[PDB]
């Protein structure tokens, strides 16, 4: 599957509580809870290139399918994580202790984050 391009972030799930635990107040929380950002997709191989906007911060990473490879955060901490493809679509990749699944459909990216007990989901879709 190499369809590398841009996906914007369409409908996403569970925003607040993810922000909540991470420390947003409801307040912030019901105003950032609809921002989304641009992300890119291209896929080299195995690894494919994730390029995903957070309200203003932007994180852009490359990863390699079966293969560790580092994650880098917006803090700049980069750790050795394994991505390869679960959700059936796109891949999963754990790191900080956190788990990324990633689910490419067609045109469409469902992006489900979990962080212990919060989970997390996003759906980017082609642009």
């Amino acid at each position: 599957m190499n369809f590398s391009g841009k996906y914007q972030v369409q409908s996403q799930e569970n925003f607040e509580p993810f922000m909540k635990a991470m420390g947003l107040p409801e307040d912030l929380i019901q105003k950032g809870k609809d921002i989304k950002g641009v992300s890119e997709i291209v896929h080299e191989g195995k690894k494919v290139k994730l390029t995903i906007t957070y309200g203003s911060k932007v994180i852009h990473n490359e990863f390699t399918l079966g293969e560790e490879c580092e994650l880098e955060t917006m803090t700049g901490e980069k750790v050795k994580a394994v991505v390869k493809m679960e959700g059936d679509n796109k891949m999963v990749t754990t790191f900080k202790g956190i788990k990324s699944v990633t689910e490419f459909n067609g045109d469409t990216i469902t992006n489900t984050m979990t962080l212990g007990d919060i989970v997390y989901k996003r759906v980017s879709k082609r642009i």
